[PDB]
């Protein structure tokens, strides 16, 4: 549970940075510093926070690409029957939070673009709460919770990068196609040097640098092409996952939380928090997330399509759904993509609803499994 | 084997083909001169494409050097307490004679006097690669002597350039750089074994001195000096890092540096042009200044019993490395790129001609004259 506490400290300092008179100002002007890269006729204009998030989430989703790959062949998602229960819980833990969010924001076309905000879950935070009181928590829950949030987080990035995304340059997709083609020929030829995949992945990440969501998917694509074979007792993807895990939990995610979880609390009132944008996220995370997860897990159990992990009780499942309401870093990153290049207060109001929703989802989920 | 020395030649041959045939001479020239402007708020760095490439490739190349130096200066060949003072006294000779010989040609031209360190370097990849082309039963300490001799001239040239012939960096750059050295020293005293943490700090050090290509390169050896080398628990962060860094430097960094620098348009090159004070001064400094400078200073060190000729070596075999130490190539091109920066753009072009001709004449003579002995 070490990675969970060090993530809150980074968010707590970010709040102190954005609310103290001496720190706020330099904290806001730094994150909005223009960074213009000019290469001949080419020109990439992104602010400081954009360059930071495009690089941090690329490494974070590279670890996910390795984790998804070994879960899809060796873990819970390996077979179509074992993967039924986590996937069914994911579709429910998305359509119900979205409908609740859209129930509040259907009248405003600007805000209903972020319907995928209360559909994410901070994996490092949710695992941290479990590991906090996890002396004898059923190991199948951590496999279920990790697999449940992995599909909702990756699915949200794929959906955003397919429809609500802006089409990139034709030259960008051509290099991206060639970069994936090289990664494909590399895996088919049987090369196992992890750095060569990262070298080609850097070309893939650079070609789609203008789109933050495509540069994020570059990490997922590279993580899928890292070989997992166990030749001579060595695996590149298992070894790369072992190296990235401490760097992501102790540097990547803390830096992302310190640079995004900092909003000013001056002027925030109860009536302001009950408006459609923040309350829609609060209701989507605190209520919509456990409801859809509990409903779809239960519907699967009754209609014969379900599988059950070891020591299920199916009362711990809904408490996990409450713990899935901890969007935090993932929901903030989803909100940064949905509420980009629009009114600068949309992203601030979203972060207020995410943190209140995540803190309440953490305490309520803490109060149940503690009793169990 | 000698695979690294051949790839370094293919990359240089490809670079020469790009800059001579009309189908690619336009793109190869316009690409390397493309301006790359990075503007971070009020800050701004303006360098062409080749500078950004060289400041990144040579930073990785010298990171591997700093690892080999610390190994060879504490538990290796060079070591300390005058264990291997034979390459030390030779390295001083391998720099004084090539410099004074080069200055004898360019003393009348103050512009070309700055490049007195061009024929005072040695391409370790090509010099050891041609030594492996006959490396069936060559003495192991001979290839050690070359690797240690070339490092002192290569690292010593960068230090002299970064102390007197360098551009002034901002006081803010030196502050962040010195603060990066402080944490590097603190991470070393605290026994931090993570290789990535030293490089993450080195990324701050490299970006702080990014406006000066010499200091950005000099920042690579410093990171290699602070990587822990202690063999506790069977682990050695400097050894394993070098084992991973070595195949990348030999097959990617040096070939790309050669492909991006060895490309010179030979159109209009005449015999009278190659015999000018600038190119011929590099020819004599490499083909003559390096062998005569090394052999003469080994002579003075041997008869005066200052140093000892290593086991498995001969003095006639020693000078076979001297004629083989005239392999400037990528290292001398990098030295020439720093000394002839922000001046007439044709100075670096004539310098490269005097480097490749002097090195090719050094490789053929070194190969043909050592195979007899
Ligand atoms: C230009 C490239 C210069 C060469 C280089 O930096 O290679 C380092 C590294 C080489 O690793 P490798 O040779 O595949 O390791 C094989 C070992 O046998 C097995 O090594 P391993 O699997 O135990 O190690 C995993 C490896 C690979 O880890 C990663 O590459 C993670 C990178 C994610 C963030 C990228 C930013 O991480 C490292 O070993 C780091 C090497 C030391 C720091 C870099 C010097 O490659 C990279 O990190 C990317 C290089 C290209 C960057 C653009
Ligand atoms: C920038 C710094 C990049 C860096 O540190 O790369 C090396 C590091 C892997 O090195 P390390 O985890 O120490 O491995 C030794 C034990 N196997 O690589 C990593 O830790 C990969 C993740 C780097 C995160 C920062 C990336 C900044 C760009
Ligand atoms: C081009 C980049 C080449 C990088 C080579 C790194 C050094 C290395 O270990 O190479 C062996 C490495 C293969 O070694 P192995 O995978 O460990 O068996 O070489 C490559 O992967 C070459 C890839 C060439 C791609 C051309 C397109
Ligand atoms: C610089 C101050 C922090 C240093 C952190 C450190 O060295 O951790 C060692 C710690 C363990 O080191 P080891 O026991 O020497 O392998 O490193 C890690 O846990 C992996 C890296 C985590 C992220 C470090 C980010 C530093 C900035």
């Amino acid at each position: 549970a070490s990675g969970g506490i060090i993530l809150i400290i980074a968010a707590a300092l970010a709040m102190l940075m954005a609310n103290m008179g001496a720190t706020s100002g330099w904290y806001h002007d730094f994150l909005e510093t223009p960074v213009q890269l000019r290469v001949g006729a080419l020109e990439i204009n992104k602010n400081m926070l954009l360059w930071i998030n495009d690089a941090l989430m690329a490494v974070f989703f590279l670890l996910i690409g390795l984790e998804v790959k070994r879960e899809l062949m060796q873990g819970s998602l390996a077979s179509l029957r074992q993967a039924a229960f986590p996937v069914i819980a994911a579709i429910g833990g998305m359509i119900v939070p979205a409908l609740l969010y859209l129930a509040f924001n259907y009248s405003d076309p600007v805000t209903r673009e972020g319907w995928a905000i209360p559909a994410a879950t901070d994996i490092a935070f949710a695992l941290g709460v479990l590991a906090l009181l996890g002396s004898r928590v059923p190991l199948a829950l951590k496999i279920f919770l990790m697999a449940l949030a992995i599909i909702d987080d990756l699915g949200a990035i794929v959906i955003i990068a397919l429809f609500y995304t802006s089409d990139l340059s034709i030259v960008s997709l051509g290099v991206a196609a060639f970069a994936i083609a090289v990664l494909a020929l590399l895996n088919l030829c049987g090369v196992r040097r992890t750095g060569v995949y990262i070298l080609v992945g850097a070309v893939l990440w650079t070609a789609v640098l203008k789109s933050g969501v495509h540069a994020t998917l570059a990490g997922v694509i590279v993580g899928f092409f890292i070989p997992l074979k166990e030749k001579h007792g060595r695996s590149p993807a298992k070894r790369l996952e072992h190296v990235l895990h401490p760097w992501v939990a102790y540097l990547i995610l803390p830096l992302f939380a310190f640079a995004n979880a900092g909003v000013s609390l001056q002027g925030v009132t109860i009536d302001g928090l009950t408006s459609m944008l923040p309350l829609g996220i609060i209701a989507g995370l605190l209520i919509g997330r456990p409801l859809g997860i509990s409903l779809f897990c239960w519907l699967a159990l009754r209609f014969k399509l379900a599988h059950l992990p070891q020591g299920t009780t199916y009362q711990q499942i809904m408490a996990v759904g409450i713990l899935c309401g901890i969007g935090f870093t993932m929901s903030i990153f989803i909100a940064s993509l949905a509420f980009g290049n629009v009114d600068p207060e949309l992203i601030n109001w979203a972060k207020l609803g995410i943190l209140i929703g995540s803190l309440l989802s953490a305490v309520v989920g803490y109060s149940w499994l503690r009793a169990r």
